[PDB]
């Protein structure tokens, strides 16, 4: 944390924040949501790290070159280590990126290495080679050398990412499962946990073995599990919360916007809210039938009559706004809302769907106050518009991500953040083979334009394919489009350091700093 001069700060250094549900996991390689990468920026530090705005900065390396954009040096500072005072060297990130890598790991971010082009990654996420054969290397203790098998010139941007920070190999060998708990768990962040209580919360506390622990401010951050965006507001008005979760409550958004204006922070956010269709399930597989779905929702009523926070209709999955996007609005999108109506309508009709034999599936949801409202308004456009019924279905976070890898659904609420500011953060994820596909669409025509955008050495072109790529996808109806975030939360008078210039919202508490009042 950089405190201004002349700023008191308070005696006591300690932050509530509440992190919208209880986390998957606190190990890097089981991990995929906002929730969780949220507390492992304060316990994992990888290779680089992103500053208060965003931008991708030294973390374990202080410093790194590249040749050809194919073979990447990191130079280790010395005094990196761990919570037991143990160095941080490069074979901690050679073992990590193999456990990563490794298919008995299945990771839900195993398609990351492939998203980077680490040398052998296919051959090892399909079992025809061993992890050891990754493209990674320790030259010596502090020299981390990394390969790919074509030309990356963004390749750094993706290391910020929890995926990719080190994990301890005697932890996890000697404890298995059971690493990550108070008792056995080592981090080489700047925090150390002190107590996990599922259901209730996580307390972190200061590791004074972190390599930039003199500039820590503060001491202990608490992280809470609550889905319901009522209660965190109430608990944050009544002093418990320091920060609530990012995501408000649609019964008393505009209230505390007239009450409260400068506690509501409201700033750009690369993530697309959006309804996720299990494309191999019929009557999911048939194209009129999801085309007919993507029409008749009415996105101006979502975002301007029922949620009305500041977000923007949307009509593609990667933003608009991502770095290297230049998209183009499909023409469905320009249209009004009743020839949107009659044509889904129509394809419904050709689909053979009638009065007597309607369209009924399922909606399935994370428990939330602001996903139910949403799914709720969803429901009732979609049965006025279109005539169909839908079955509404909470559950929880960690099971709900559970179900979307499994297919275990007909369509659910979802959305996508960018991990690194680049169009591929987004498009890698409708691969067909991608880790992080939970939609189960397979297109050879999407796959090749994408594998295309790094055979050219060249943006103009680059940012074509990625057009191409998204109209494709559109055509296909791979998923049906809502919105475009706005990052919307509120945070007392009393804690400094958050800018909102960051489009990712990749916070670390070692930057912030509770003022006296
Ligand atoms: N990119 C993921 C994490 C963003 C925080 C780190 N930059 C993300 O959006 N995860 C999703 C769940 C993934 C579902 C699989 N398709 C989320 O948190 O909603
Ligand atoms: O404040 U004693
Ligand atoms: O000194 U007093 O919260
Ligand atoms: O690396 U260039 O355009
Ligand atoms: O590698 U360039 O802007
Ligand atoms: O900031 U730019 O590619
Ligand atoms: O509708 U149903 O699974
Ligand atoms: O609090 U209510 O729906
Ligand atoms: O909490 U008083 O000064």
């Amino acid at each position: 944390a950089d405190v201004p001069a002349g700023v008191q700060l308070a005696d006591k250094q300690t932050l509530v924040r509440n992190n919208g549900s209880e986390v998957q996991s606190l190990d890097p390689h089981k991990i995929e949501g906002v929730p969780e990468s949220n507390v492992s920026r304060d316990l994992f530090e990888g290779l680089l790290i992103s500053d208060v705005e965003g931008h991708p900065s030294p973390g374990v390396a202080e410093k790194w070159e590249n040749k050809d954009f194919k073979v990447w040096t990191f130079h280790l500072r010395e005094n990196a280590k761990w919570s037991d005072g143990t160095p941080v060297t490069a074979h901690d990130f050679v073992y990590s990126w193999q456990r990563l890598a490794d298919p008995n790991t299945a990771s839900p971010y195993a398609s990351y290495l492939q998203y980077g082009h680490i040398a052998n990654i296919d051959d090892i996420i399909a079992g025809k080679k061993p992890a050891t054969d990754l493209g990674v290397k320790a030259l010596d203790d502090h020299t981390f050398e990394v390969t790919l098998s074509e030309p990356v010139p963004y390749f750094y941007k993706l290391l910020v990412h929890p995926s990719v920070s080190p994990v301890p190999k005697s932890a996890v060998e000697k404890f298995g499962d059971k690493w990550t708990q108070p008792a056995n768990i080592v981090t080489n962040g700047a925090y150390k946990l002190k107590n996990w209580v599922v259901n209730e919360r996580i307390v972190l506390e200061r590791n004074p073995q972190y390599w930039d622990n003199a500039k820590t401010v503060i001491n202990q951050v608490t992280y809470l599990p609550i889905s319901s965006e009522v209660t965190d507001v109430n608990r944050y008005r009544s002093g418990e919360i320091d920060m609530t979760y990012n995501n408000m409550p649609i019964e008393l958004f505009q209230k505390l916007k007239k009450e409260i204006p400068n506690e509501v922070r409201v700033d750009p956010y690369l993530c697309t809210y959006y309804y996720e269709i299990n494309n191999q399930k019929a009557p999911f597989n048939d194209v009129r039938v999801r085309t007919a779905l993507k029409l008749a929702l009415d996105r101006d009523i979502i975002v301007n009559k029922v949620k009305n926070q500041g977000d923007l209709p949307a009509y593609s999955y990667t933003p608009p706004y991502t770095d290297g996007a230049k998209l183009v609005e499909p023409e469905w999108f320009k249209w009004s809302q009743q020839k949107r109506n009659e044509e889904a309508k129509k394809l419904l009709a050709e689909a053979g769907f009638t009065a007597d034999k309607p369209l009924t599936f399922d909606l399935l949801y994370n428990t939330s106050d602001l996903h139910k409202k949403l799914a709720i308004a969803v429901a009732s456009i979609w049965k006025k518009n279109l005539g169909v019924n839908v079955n509404l279905e909470n559950q929880e976070w960690k099971t709900f991500l559970d179900t979307r890898h499994q297919g275990t659904f007909d369509v659910a609420r979802a959305g996508w953040c960018a991990d690194y500011n680049e169009p591929t953060s987004f498009l890698n994820t409708m691969l067909s083979d991608s880790s992080n596909n939970t939609a189960h669409y397979k297109s050879p025509a999407f796959d090749k334009l994408i594998a295309d955008t790094l055979k050219v050495a060249d943006d103009t072109q680059r940012s074509e394919l990625y057009a191409k790529a998204e109209q494709q996808l559109d055509k296909d109806s791979a998923i049906v489009p809502v919105y475009y975030y706005v990052n919307a939360r509120l945070v007392k008078p009393w804690v400094g350091g958050y800018t909102g210039k960051d489009p990712l919202d990749n916070i670390y508490v070692k930057n912030l700093y509770i003022i006296k009042h």
